[PDB]
């Protein structure tokens, strides 16, 4: 994917030129959204798609919280430049309008809008049964963040102290890989340590808003990164300087999917693993960025920023990507 | 469709109220693009996709030119609130990452943004054989219009004149019915007027930034309106008032069609017929308008605005929508 897709980054990047001195000029692409300068501040922008989970939420007839996987994967990418989320379109891609899928479908949508703090200002409906087997669910989100307050990874320097934020499960990046291996052999109904299967695939992704924009307006913040395609190799967006982790224990939906054959070192370049979201924070920060994290959700110290370059040591597990 | 849809809009109707008084704060669904309050100028952001065009593009070997027809539709909505177009995100969903198919979709991305005069910033690559039957590729835009200058409609005048700028071709909407209708009756490479079917299908979608935004700056103008899903039936989008029109001959893919036994109002209400985008201007505008359009694309008077509310009269074809 990577391969083929520097086709388009280079073309896109010789398009930056367009609005060169002029309101909208981006800086690069490769960062969790596109920040474009409006003079006073930078609009922030992003997109992304909910991905295959969509078949799971067809297969048993949930749709009611696809809504808030599609809102709460644009808008925690906005906090990732530090960002405001302000507002957002969907584009609903559609094997047929099915009254009841999209009346589900506008019940998370109201959810994870509420939880964000966004508007939906308009979308796209495009019914297509010869593309899509499917309901494809997507959008894109902007926000705001004044000149100077741009969060980017850039300050991250060896030493800093490393957080994560709990996950509420899968959230939106592995689904392919844990539907095909597991939905063959347990079907969906399978109980697993309380929960059928499509309660483990389909729980909505966790929504950071409130606990990163309290965060980075109370203490000093060097990276904000969330844990979506690729699991903690999004880390290495934010710098070249390297990790030194200790994860969390695998539970819940993750253990069932290494339990069923995947080794350790795929599912942490797969898979959320319990941590949905990570912050760098200068060490004297730590004690305080905890404390605001955790009146939201469990968080974890993870470990530090390294001298050693370009590695992500999973210490307790004794990984290294 | 509509009924689906409305399940949506009800919900993203009640999201509203999140920015109320607040950056961001949004005008209503339901025209071409969104319209947020930034305070000394409103956002505008619109969605969508090319469609089922890009299987033509696969069949061919050819996505050269899918790129313009995601940017063309994209930065053409903006244009019909009366913004300036500045950058755009693209979401391509595609059953592999196929590096042939990418290096072509580069080539009219490039070609679209240089006309368009936008920044390509960033965007989502989605690798979902299970769920994408092809390569759908759509994006959103974002452009910028100064409180005052905003243009949706609202000083359309019974006796002002309607103008319609030619489309290159099919565009991007109707391509579902076009397909069934004519690929298995005649085949891809069937000759008509000297092209093949395929190349009447893949023709990239007209863009009409630079003759829309000569015309705002410098005539008063009173309604902007791209052809797209829904043909004329757009036009009631900004009045209520009506329109008394003469529609252009009907020529190219648009005859085969018709000669294939499609009936005349579903036709005006699915296809552009010839007219790609349409203004409305005061009739003292009209020559200055025409001159300034016909600079860029052949442009010609197609009517007037009526007090028959409501109704779109095609006089010469005897069709009423
Ligand atoms: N899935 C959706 N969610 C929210 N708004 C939508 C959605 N689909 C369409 N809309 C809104 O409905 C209006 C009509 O949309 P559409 O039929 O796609 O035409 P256009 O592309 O010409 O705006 C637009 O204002 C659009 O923003
Ligand atoms: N099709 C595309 N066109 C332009 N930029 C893209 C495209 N796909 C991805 N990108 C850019 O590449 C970077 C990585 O994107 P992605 O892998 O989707 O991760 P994320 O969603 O975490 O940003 C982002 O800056 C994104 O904007
Ligand atoms: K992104
Ligand atoms: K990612
Ligand atoms: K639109
Ligand atoms: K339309
Ligand atoms: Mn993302
Ligand atoms: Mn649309
Ligand atoms: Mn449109
Ligand atoms: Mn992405």
């Amino acid at each position: 994917t990577a391969r083929a897709l520097r086709e388009i980054i280079r073309t896109a990047r010789e398009t930056f030129k367009l609005r060169k001195g002029k309101v909208g000029e981006p800086g690069d692409i490769g960062h969790y959204a596109a920040l474009l300068d409006f003079g006073n501040f930078y609009l922030a922008m992003t997109t992304d798609g909910v991905g295959t989970k969509v078949l799971v939420a067809e297969a048993v007839g949930k749709f009611d919280t696809i809504g808030i996987d599609m809102i709460a994967m644009n808008v925690n990418d906005l906090l990732c430049v530090g960002a405001e989320p302000l507002a957002l379109v969907d584009y609903f891609a559609v094997k047929e309008p099915n009254e009841e899928v999209f009346k589900q479908v506008a019940k998370g949508l109201y959810k994870g809008a509420e939880e964000a703090g966004v508007a939906i200002v308009g979308g796209e409906t495009a019914v297509m049964p010869d593309l899509i087997n499917g309901y494809d669910l997507a959008g894109t989100a902007i926000g705001i963040v004044e000149k100077g307050k741009v969060i980017t990874g850039e300050r991250i320097r060896p030493g800093d102290s490393v957080i994560g934020i709990s996950s509420s499960g899968i959230h939106s990046n592995g689904l392919t890989l844990a539907r095909k291996l597991l939905i063959p052999k347990y079907g969906l109904d399978y109980e697993y340590e309380g929960r059928k299967l499509w309660e483990w695939l389909l729980e909505p992704t966790r929504i950071y808003v409130r606990p990163i924009l309290e965060l980075i307006n109370s203490v000093e913040v060097h990276g904000l990164a969330a844990i979506t395609g690729g699991g903690l190799l999004n880390l290495k967006r934010l710098t070249n300087y390297g990790f030194e982790l200790e994860m969390p224990p695998i539970e819940g939906i993750f253990k069932l999917i290494h339990e069923n054959g995947v080794p350790l070192d795929e599912m942490f370049r797969v898979f959320n693993m319990g941590v949905g979201f990570i912050v760098v924070v200068p060490q004297e920060e730590k004690e305080e960025a905890l404390e605001i994290l955790s009146r939201h959700y469990k968080s974890y110290e993870l470990g530090n920023v390294t001298r050693e370059l370009g590695k992500i040591k999973v210490k307790n597990y004794g990984i290294t990507l």
